[PDB]
């Protein structure tokens, strides 16, 4: 099992990204990892571990100010691009970015492709639950104009990585609606909803509200790109509120100042919403390989989990599944 | 000023409806309550002798189950519909339910009526914000299929009152997209961008992300009804849950005792994150009078803060001044 990944995208990059290869390598005896950029830089973090790793030099990196496309097609030794070109080239067998997300969603369409009759690739977060199970939310901005059929398709391909990689049996695939009744939704929607109802393969639950994401209300929540993209923003921003509002009431003069005690959990109340890079990053669903956008700001930690995801998606053999299944 | 309540919808009505009345009667010197529903119901749950407070019998309930047009029209003397026909005969100059939304917009559409030169109303709340200046949001719901010229008008709508009764000057309209770039959004978000932009009687913003709502991004926030519903019940659920979670963190012998002590100010927390405290409920724009959807459970105090959204909604004409708009 190879993965490539890109070593100059992200906030911490590329000690984070590097550190948290070396972390794979050092958990997972079959995996073996080509880490993408500036090659001497790479190297010099090396020092320690070098055992399975391979490093390909990159002499441009795509920026995140850049458009997408044009330096995808333009940059063709880019980090991200090279990392891409890997898998097409059958030199890998999945990718890991911390990088731009227009930028990866590009290279992963124009240069992996899609799987045979997977019409529009799906980008797949693993959010938080309550229970701590979590949900896998798709579409989160990959194609904004949708059709009732690509739902279906991300239906299906959520069902089988809820299966494989998570472990579901009969993973519930919600449809996320403006109400819990049958009939609800706008024309994409509804249309949506009837078709799902007779999809044979996948354990269609029925419309689930917004207000019940978080509550383990389905294992899979389908939606369309824009819509989905308005949810995720929409948790970050409520997590972000709630979490000021809890420092403040921690953190006042008001309250006793032995409270002081609640000091430390003000960091484990951040990690709990905040970041749920420990369920791996977001996946493209529907290309011939799986292509991981891991997060901006993942540290090291996010890196290693954005790896185990990436290997159970390759040994559990996600990719050819979801042809099948279509 | 005359109010007509619906005593018989919401999860906690007819007592906390009755209750909120109440208070809305000892906190305005000016307000009159029509409450409608069953009298000998009603009488039960009233506490108060008041000259203020007049009881409307109504034989007949629409359930939450009942089917919005169907009941409409087969239930003529629901406390809903009675409720309703009181705006539209003049008889009340708003009207509050916390029943079953469906069936309070198509009264309001088939009663009340639309302001001339308003396709279609949109819900619109009132939500909280970082600064306290708060934000409108619309619309959540109303009409889930939306054209550009629908989101148009909500703009407008919007703007109107948000200039009248929360005194902002000139308020900022920003449109609910998943960018700030001119291309962003699906095809009913960029074609709605072009025309908000070409728009004379606001004054536009641009794109916000849903990210930046409760940061004052701007002070009316327009979407088409499927997105604005999942925007607005995401935040209010997703609140929740996170609260939950965040709580769930102190739980051992030493930080439940620390917890408890900062207890006192997190139910003031929980309080202050209602939605339904922050506003009433979510206003229909776009109807001749104020039609005010307060939320299914709806206690006391947030039938309260609906009565005082309604009040203010009277005292500004904003049926009027959108409709000269």
């Amino acid at each position: 099992m190879r993965i490539a990944v890109d070593a100059m995208g992200g906030d911490h990059a590329p000690k984070a990204v590097i550190d948290g290869v070396i972390k794979g390598i050092e958990a997972f005896d079959d995996l073996h990892i080509t880490l993408v950029g500036d090659k001497t830089t790479i190297e010099s973090h090396l020092t320690t571990t070098s055992d399975r790793i391979t490093v390909l030099h990159a002499d441009e990196v795509i920026e995140p100010t850049d458009e997408p496309v044009r330096a995808v097609r333009r940059k063709k030794n880019s980090s991200m691009v090279l990392m891409a070109q890997e898998v097409a080239e059958n030199r890998a067998d999945a990718c890991i970015s911390a990088g731009n997300t227009g930028a990866l969603m590009t290279a992963g369409l124009f240069i992996v492709g899609r799987i045979k009759g997977i019409d529009r690739p799906a980008l797949a977060p693993t959010l938080p639950t309550v229970s701590g199970d979590g949900f896998l939310l798709l579409d989160v901005g990959a194609n904004v104009d949708a059709k009732p059929e690509h739902l279906v398709q991300y239906a299906i391909m959520g069902s089988v990585y809820s299966q494989q990689v998570r472990g579901v049996t009969s993973p519930r695939v919600g449809l996320l609606n403006v109400g819990t009744e049958d009939k609800k939704g706008n024309e994409l929607t509804k249309q949506t909803f009837q078709i799902l109802k007779e999809t044979a393969n996948i354990n269609f639950i029925g419309n689930v509200e917004a207000r019940d994401l978080l509550d383990d209300v389905a294992d899979v929540v389908v939606t369309d790109g824009f819509t989905g993209n308005v949810t995720l923003k929409t948790l970050e921003g409520s997590a972000l509120s709630i979490f000021k509002m809890m420092r403040d009431v921690m953190t006042s003069t008001l309250t006793s100042k032995l409270a002081a005690a609640v000091l430390k959990p003000k960091l484990k109340e951040m990690k709990m919403k905040m970041e749920y890079s420990n369920y791996g990053g977001a996946s493209l669903f529907g290309l011939k390989a799986p292509v991981i956008k891991a997060h901006g700001s993942s540290d090291s930690n996010a890196v290693f989990h954005a790896i185990r995801q990436a290997r159970e998606m390759v040994s559990q053999n996600v990719a050819a599944l979801i042809q099948e299944e279509v």
